[PDB]
């Protein structure tokens, strides 16, 4: 499969195990291969790999570049089976790990080529970006020589990103406390089969999230009903922080018939149905009979709980009003869970600016309050603003629109990449993301779009060709 | 006086001269019903007091469906007249709201009435009651009254655009309780904000315009989780004026220990920060810092920190955006006044949404909140939205000549906002019903303003329609 040094490159890759904790293997791999080339090969204290090679002949006064992409991969320790489907690329049963393994790929086939033009090189990849951005954050300043990075870890081919979301990741627990169950009957209310997505870059779509929706009926339901006389025994639901959860359960203790809560749950399934419709095809809920558990939370801390959790704020915050088509800020909870004496929701705040990352922090810290519960925020992350002028986007652009024959989009992404980490560290380095159709990272659904590499190779090696004069 | 068409003009004039507002409409409904009378014209109030009015359709008009034309008798008046003038190809009400909503549709309305020369099919006028203050005219219109097959609503207000759908809303009040201590602070401050945009609860949520309680209320909140040893409490608190405004104006009046460049600062940074996000959205956003008469008694901390907490985290602008309509919010609310009263604090919200269950959902988010800080909400003056007909002829002859007319084609849209077709189609299913009108801007507002040529094009468009209403 053509270009043979890239794919050659990406088939290593993933025949290296190369999680997002297990980067050595890999990580120790690529400089020693560097090495055997007469390549300058380092890891700083972090463990951020930085190889460099010198210009070819004829690129000598010319800008350094550093093209970056990280090391790990989203394993939602075995190495990777990889496939040809049609014009796509897929792991047997799980994550690929084309993001960023292509980007990664395409930047050591650069290395080891012997007729593409490029001016002084460097390859820094990254720890640990899929896991708080470690790499990123612990990167040694006063280290690259490079003028100019391409970011490798955009997923869309004829698109060029500028910019993206700082993140933060907040927890709010809430307390438990129990009765001795002396209720009747115990059922679940089980919701399933909704899309879910990605928390950034699908937050702008009419997706809905499991939690909330349970959350919005069994508030409806202790509003609207108040003969029925129930209590949690537990609830949760979503699986990771930044997923957008597709289940959720709650169990219920309750006097009276079973067809009361039947009925609540019937009616509101098909109002929601009814709004959801076409966004929402293989939304489910079920009521499942479950085992009875000798405690259960206080009718007063459902009825927090309940409250808390429909009202806690969730989705689209604000628009970009600078940007076009762009969510501003947003955050979104992935998983809720039950634990002794709390309720654990797992929420990322997602803003392009930072005052509005403390903004969303605000609300929920209020929330918190009326609901005598905890906010802890942690993984703090920067988001990258888009530069005032930028000669490589320039470049980047005049490339990316010869090999296509149309103009790219540029745009700014609502999810996070290195990128704010990295000019935090380097403000005065000129920095551009691009990187081929990759679909559905973090997941098993993990694709890549062969032909988009081949289009990406020649815009790659495009833009090193015609790197301008110090 | 002056301009043309003179006789939608003349009658629009003569509208101004009435005062009309929403609750003072008898005068303007019995001129009305007399001057109906004096032509001959079947003229009739039902129960609520809509005014139906009657007349038969033009020679050769005989065999097509007859048509109701219906607009509102009332105007919003944030018991004299009203003095108009024309601006430039604009007409104004010197300082107040100018009644172009629904005054034209209305006048227009009555210009086909009064024409000997204007073809048109068996007719109705149907003017209906208090639609600003709760649609009470239409909540209560006579059902089985009208002989029309076809509605047309003048209440649009944008050149080129039809309206086939539009928002249902309610009123939801939150009270929350005040608890009291005596006031032994050292210094008692205002934080005022003034200078927002403001606009329309409805057409203008999808904006990013900004709403003044609820930037107060986000300084508030941070001021008190940031600034552990700022020792404050509440006197009292405020903002806008009427609950379907974006509110431009709030005011929180704080008292306080030690030093006020405490306070100074935290403002300062604040309105910094704001500035910074709202650069392009609200340009004259001031927060100002004013010293103020130190009341006796002012809002207990326990009651500050619920009060201040509670109205952060209430959710405000756009709910959720249409899946199956292009470009249309399908649900929102807004906070439109908040006042300290005797121990209760009141915040004043409009919940809009094109679905009913969209409306009952946010309902459940306000009754949530409520329960968290041991409040009430308080729900009155429902109205069901307007949705779009499977089939629609007279849109599809609406649509002709509107493109006649322009030249280019019209937008066919559904509006975040209050018709009463929802209401009326309630009543009457088997109406075929369509919206539209003249460009009038700033309505609600002193700005109010209607565009002249528009209502000369809008002239054009609805006696073509009229002129070609199809056979029975
Ligand atoms: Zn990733
Ligand atoms: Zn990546
Ligand atoms: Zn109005
Ligand atoms: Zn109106």
């Amino acid at each position: 499969l053509q270009p043979k040094l890239l794919w050659q490159w990406f088939d290593q890759i993933c025949a290296i195990p190369h999680p997002s904790y297990k980067e050595e293997q890999l990580a120790q791999f690529i400089i020693n291969w560097a090495k055997t080339k007469g390549f300058f090969a380092e890891r700083d204290e972090v463990g951020n790999v930085l190889i460099r090679k010198p210009a070819t002949v004829g690129m000598e006064n010319r800008k350094p570049v550093v093209l970056q992409a990280h090391l790990d991969m989203v394993p939602q320790q075995d190495p990777i089976l990889p496939y040809i489907d049609g014009d796509w690329v897929k792991a047997k049963g799980t994550t690929l790990g084309a993001d960023n393994g292509i980007g990664m790929a395409s930047a050591l086939a650069v290395l080891e080529s012997n007729d593409i033009a490029h001016p002084e090189l460097e390859v820094l990849l990254t720890m640990t970006e899929e896991r708080g951005m470690e790499g990123a954050i612990g990167l040694r300043p006063n280290w690259l020589r490079s003028e100019i990075l391409i970011n490798t870890d955009t997923e869309e081919n004829g698109e060029i990103y500028i910019g993206c979301a700082g993140g933060e990741n907040a927890d709010l627990e809430l307390p438990i406390e129990y009765q001795v169950n002396n209720f009747e009957h115990c059922y679940q209310v089980v919701l399933k089969g909704l899309r879910g997505g990605h928390s950034g870059v699908d937050i702008h779509t009419g997706r809905a999230n499991a939690i909330k929706v349970l959350l919005r009926f069994l508030a409806e339901l202790q509003q609207n009903q108040p003969h029925f006389d129930f209590t949690l025994a537990n609830i949760r639901g979503g699986s990771i922080r930044n997923a957008i959860p597709r289940e959720s359960v709650a169990t219920l203790v309750f006097n009276g018939d079973i067809t009361v809560l039947q009925s609540a749950v019937q009616k509101f399934a098909d109002v929601i149905k009814a709004e959801l419709a076409l966004t929402e095809p293989n939304l489910i809920f079920t009521l499942e009979k479950v085992e009875k558990p000798q405690q259960v939370f206080s009718s007063q801390c459902t009825k927090n709980i309940i409250h808390c959790l429909n009202v806690l704020p969730n989705g689209v915050v604000r628009n970009s009003d600078v940007i076009e088509n762009v969510v501003e800020t947003s955050l979104s909870i992935g998983v809720l869970k039950t634990e002794d004496n709390f309720v654990r929701s797992t929420m990322l705040v997602r803003s392009l600016i930072e005052s509005g990352k403390s903004y969303v922090a605000s609300l929920l810290k209020s929330l918190a309050s009326l609901a005598q519960g905890n906010i802890n925020l942690s993984g703090d992350y920067p988001g990258w603003e888009p530069q005032s002028h930028s000669d490589i986007l320039d470049l980047t652009k005049t490339i990316y629109a010869q090999v296509l024959g149309t103009d790219p989009e540029i745009k700014v992404i609502h999810a996070g990449l290195e990128c704010g980490l990295l000019k935090k560290i380097y403000p005065t380095i000129d920095m551009v993301s691009i990187g081929p159709t990759i679909r559905n990272a973090h997941s098993p659904d993990e694709k890549v779009h062969i032909p988009a590499v081949e289009t990406y190779w020649k815009v790659l090696t495009g833009i090193l060709a015609h790197i301008p004069s110090r």
